[PDB]
């Protein structure tokens, strides 16, 4: 791999330097209070493995904005393909007008998602709208209204999926009404529960049973591995069995593919793991290199449920984000970067193997570029405290490192694909020694 | 030259095209059925006030891809922002990893919206997210559920949206339940119900007391011009006494502005036209030459009520997108888009002169580049066949102009700002010569 | 007809007397403060047309505990039956252990309904619960989901019955959220908007397919006389063109007749009076001489969509309402109680022809024992207050006589169909010289 | 005691008789499908621990209309008092006049409830109005929505009572949408949960915390004894650690005693057993010995939330059930009906001795006249089949069960307190006989 910028981390005394501090007091100024960010410096590049700050600040990058700039921040054919997009048109609305980039990214995402059988897709801006219009197409198939979702699950931020979204604090507090006919069943999170995927599977199947009924359920909607709520991996056969009990009983099986998807897990997608083969997936994030696009993809006779008009948006499927995406696919193909993500596991794990010594590290999990750590107290309660304390000292040592999970205490990294093995070692000893530090 | 591509109609003996017939078939595999478009061609080129397809065709281009490529769909200071940004980095998620482009289309949203009173942003993607974040923050700041929208009301396609949109086919039926505590007023359409604007808002304010209650609502919604519900203009008077009562109530004035903002209406917003300053303004479409981006902007009071992490989503205030807002808004000032529009008004105005002829033609409304025509049946009812036949005419001629209407009997006009005079006096010619040819 | 009671007025100057003052404060000490009664007494007899307090007070009974002791407050048959009933049994649940008189009561219900179909019965308690199971048995029947109320409908208490109410104060406010997929349709209100029923049927039913759509609604439920919202008579043809349009579009037309049933316009059922068969029918109020009892009556095929115990309650159909039932429907034949509220419709426009002395009167409406008075102010708005005085003046003067209305400015009758001649013309002379007094 | 009718099983070989067999085929024509009572006779008497039909069979009741006929089927002071009431009054309609009884039950329920604290009570007519309006009350007090219920709970047929039930079969089943804001906790079942009172409270508070949280919660909603769910008595100090959380987060904790109060347990209400206080307590079923009377008692400042008029309902507290309620409760007074539940339940456990060894019989459980034997298969799997056999088995031999569970697997035993020993251990060696006979 080439880089456009230095690969090594380098932060000043003083961070924020001066340009980030005068940038922090404008958004105090004019931007909604709720919108926090969290790195103490304003970004002029992304590439490779790094964050470049205003001040000349070089922050590791273990966040990839959130599973998004899977095949780097900058990727030169992504910003090529963008380029010579907007300059032959930004938008027409395919609705109104059609353009060739929509139906190939449609094309793509049919022929790379799970299944021999015959897809079609559809193409939004956010993950949350991806979600509303896997809903919706399930809704209009099976003529039945209600969503099961599971425990620790997180969806988006609109009306429906903020009802969908498991954590009151703060996705929901104080913006209800919610959507109704929305019923949650226990996920399977082996850490906390013990059990096996097909006694989680019998758990969960008797609950939908129970209180929501087959004849009342549109669809089941699951994470493969859930990202907010804590790189939540289901123990071996659950995902499978949720799949066999929705074909049983002409249920619609979503999986939420928009954190787990493109390659970030070292398959192409999630489901592939366990060779589930979901009848909608939602995915965002890695799939236009860092432009807004969306995509609902599933078997062509629920997609089509909907009538002329039915789904839409102005935006959706916008060509310079779909340019972007078929740029970033091939370059995911070319870069092999599924077995570089195959190869980042191998490298965390390996930076990882002195963490057993530690009583705060309850479990290391994930899969590929997918991976975190649980931290608990003396009395094995979720430690959030050391979490944020861990990550704060990470960012101060110019590494970016994100938190989640139902309780707060979960480490997630999220390097991007491209990340160099070097840059990957160092911001993976910086976390140890800050862990080292914060629990010493 | 002006322009990229040449400014002229052409269309073909058979449209669509070849290249453009391949495309549609590879759509019908590809694409959820519900993606039907108009335009029998596939866009290469938008330029100016022209559409090339992948045949050769060159349409007039009356839509502006639904009021969004104001600038024109290739703007050069767009695509060169575009082009730029995307080199450096596609996205970081603000709430991770700040930017400087977000603060300044925050500060340029604060600036350029009605009102010298303090006000913050909040930057998303798509108008639907950026109405379901106008009604959390109404929501958060109140600590009140209802919304109360209007007749022939459009708001989006979420689920939140689609109980705030008026019309069932095609945008809501078998997508519900949808959520709740919305209510739905009388909208003033002085061309169907003779009221004056104070008439109508005492009629509207009387449903609202009487079936919601003020002690109940965090929100009143409306489109300063409806769109999708025909381009109506509620009588003078109207918003300022609906804006009155809400102030008067404790009840957040949110201005849908999704449509009708960003010099569309030859003013910066259609609330200016009378002043009226709402407490939260709605925008996206125009704001950044295509790319996706939309914005909640409000009193700071309201904006700041969600607290930290109480709002946002992945790719809200994309940087490549706000790079191109800031380019396109430079070029509404630079290249006076205001004045353009208030010509573009007059040169409509101008070529429909001999509309007055026709029984058919109920009324003419809107302002600068939203104009509208609602045509009639010999017994004044809505006459939606004659509306699709004029806009099948016209398209068959190689002009695109856009149908809408809650009874679909409104031809819209929408023409990009950079039009040249001749391009949309030829594209009005066809409209007036379909409009003949289809009433005999 | 014989009385037990004295019917003669007898009210002394000073109200509430001693006794009814201590029961008051025992009130005010022991009773959720929402429970404010109107009559300044004690009830210890209810008799023919007389309420006779605990201080020997004997008030004009012109409201019959809201249009409920239809046959009297104390028949001797009903009081009989009651008596006999308790003394066998009071209660053993019908769904556990059957027993005669829930069945003879579903055989009269099903045979004085309106039509000639195969028709079945289900008994509840309250008026709502009877709407709430109107509403589920339509669900259960069409599969769909939505429900159409009116402007001006008063349906219940309960979280759908309230929703399904147009009246914020005081039945809804603060008790939200409510049920969700419930639409409001203009209603037919003569005096307001000057429609033919035609013309309001035309009017209701555009605003039904264009928001709603017939294949997302299970039922349309309205009241043939709108009873709280102010005894509002739908103009001649307007029920049928709505029953029509149901029967066309699969949708299930409920007739609200709890108010309305049992005689209380002159027929057995308000729909009787222009000849509409609704799917489904509510009862309660008069059906049961005041024992808690209502009822569901509706096409066998409807009524039969829900499977084994998917309807119930404990006590509904209880055997000791039953038995007052049977004996209240009994009287009502055997005393020709139909005649009877034919001649207080008579008696009643009798004692109003001098009405004309008064602007304020905008208009007498309603049929046999329904009957109301709207008043208006000198520039033609609702006058609650005349209303409130009118009545308060009444109370004072020795007669009850209640209010109703969206506005509160409607005067209702609701006397009891035994009341004796001598006894309503003094009523109705209070209430005129109520009239002449508060306007004088 | 003294019996009117003898106390002595007698059945025929076939049953049901002629008379019974005449009136079910009258059913079938005339009733909707879903109320399929299971006793195979018609109720002529019900009297002690006796149900007599049509055809001279006597039944040992066992059920006592699910927990209703507490003080017996035809009490003779409840009898006399329902006859004298009735001949005075048998409604008025308490909010618009007032009477004597109405207050007085009020008084009886503020002293007889949980507490020292001042309280106010409101009477409504079934259960669901009674759960529906402590929901409204909570809501009003708080200005908070979300309603907390239990896994197992059952709080009645209405939108929201339905919404508040946990089992969709056949409760639920294609009624909706329910009612939104609702959200489901863990129940204590210690049989199935193996988890202490404690841990079981701490496992519910951290659902309610993380997913509704206090700042939206309204209320939370048990049964201290889960009836329909399978008579799941909560595992000891959970109830209180529940009591405990919602007294520190600002949440009304309602007590749901429909079936658990009126010394149903042994105790006044269920609550009584841990010491429990409930903010609000719903009551029904034993109140009025089988009139149809529900209540809400509480905190005087909670049920005086609603304004004047904001509560309400037509027959509510009618005042023939509340002179019944009167004559029951001093009924259980002065016949120490505290102390024959105490006894009834020695009996129980006794004629049990050679039960609770038979592999099948999985607990037996609850306190009073409010028992349960829960049924298993080899596996331990829930013996639904078993169940229905062993309760069809007992009804052909002349003894009433009802049977319950989330999974049908549950037989109840709920005699009214003034059964005949002789007749109790007749009933309880039938069911005996039943299970050792279909155990094949
Ligand atoms: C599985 C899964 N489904 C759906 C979504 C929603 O995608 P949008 O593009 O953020 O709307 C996400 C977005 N996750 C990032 C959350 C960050 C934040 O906003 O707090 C997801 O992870
Ligand atoms: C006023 C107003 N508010 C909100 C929206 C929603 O904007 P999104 O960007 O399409 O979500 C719109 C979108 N305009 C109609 C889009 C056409 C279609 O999708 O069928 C609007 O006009
Ligand atoms: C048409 C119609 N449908 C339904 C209902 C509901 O009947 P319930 O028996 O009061 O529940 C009514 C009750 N009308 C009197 C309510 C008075 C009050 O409570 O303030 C009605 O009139
Ligand atoms: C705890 C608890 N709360 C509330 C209720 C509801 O009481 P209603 O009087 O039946 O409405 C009940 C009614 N229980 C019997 C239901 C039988 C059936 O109808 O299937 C209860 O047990």
């Amino acid at each position: 791999l080439s880089y456009r910028i230095p690969q090594s981390r380098t932060v000043a005394e003083q961070v924020p330097g001066p340009k980030s501090k005068a940038l922090d007091e404008r958004r105090q100024a004019a931007v909604a209070r709720a919108l926090a960010p969290g790195l103490p410096g304003y970004v002029v590049d992304a590439d490779g493995g790094i964050l470049a700050d205003a001040d000349g600040n070089r922050f590791i990058d273990l966040a990839s904005g959130i599973a998004v700039t899977t095949v780097g921040g900058s990727n030169a054919a992504v910003a090529k393909a963008v380029g010579a997009a907007a300059a032959r048109f930004t938008h027409t609305c395919f609705m109104v007008s059609p353009y060739e980039t929509y139906v190939a990214m449609a094309e793509r995402l049919n022929a790379l998602t799970p299944g021999d059988h015959d897809k079609k897709s559809a193409l939004f801006n956010s993950g949350a709208e991806a979600v509303e219009n896997a809903v919706k197409v399930a809704r209009a198939y099976t003529g039945k209204g209600a969503v099961v979702v599971f425990d620790n699950a997180y969806h988006g931020r609109t009306n429906l999926t903020m009802a969908m979204t498991a954590k009151n604090r703060p996705y929901k507090s104080g913006f209800g009404p919610l959507a109704a006919d929305v019923y949650r069943a226990p996920m399977s999170y082996p850490l906390r529960d013990g059990l096996s995927g097909p006694e989680a599977a019998e758990r969960a199947i008797s609950v939908i049973e129970s209180q929501v009924g087959a004849e009342n359920l549109a669809c089941v909607v699951i994470e493969p591995i859930q990202g907010e709520g804590g790189f939540i991996v289901p123990a071996p056969g659950f995902l499978a069995a949720i799949s066999t009990w929705c074909r049983e009983n002409d249920v619609v099986f979503i999986a939420d593919e928009i954190q787990s998807g493109f390659l970030r897990t070292g398959d192409w997608f999630a489901s592939d793991a366990e060779g589930v083969i979901p009848d909608v997936i939602t995915t965002a994030k890695g799939i236009a290199g860092g432009m807004p696009l969306s995509a609902v993809t599933g078997r062509a006779e629920i997609m089509d449920a909907p009538g002329p008009g039915a789904l839409g948006g102005t935006y959706g499927g916008n060509p310079v984000a779909c340019a972007a995406a078929l740029a970033a696919i091939e370059v995911m193909e070319q870069a092999d970067l599924k077995t570089r993500a195959q190869e980042i596991e191998t490298i965390i794990r390996d930076e990882f193997a002195q963490l057993s010594a530690f009583p705060e590290v309850a479990e290391i999990r994930g899969r590929g570029a997918m991976m975190a750590i649980e931290l608990i107290d003396a009395t094995g309660r979720p430690n959030a405290a050391l979490t944020a304390a861990v990550a704060a000292r990470a960012k101060a040592e110019g590494v970016l490192l994100l938190t989640c999970g139902t309780d707060g205490n979960v480490i997630r990294l999220l390097p991007p694909l491209v990340i160099a093995e070097d840059t990957l070692r160092d911001g993976l000893q910086v976390l140890v020694a800050a862990l080292e530090r914060e629990t010493a």
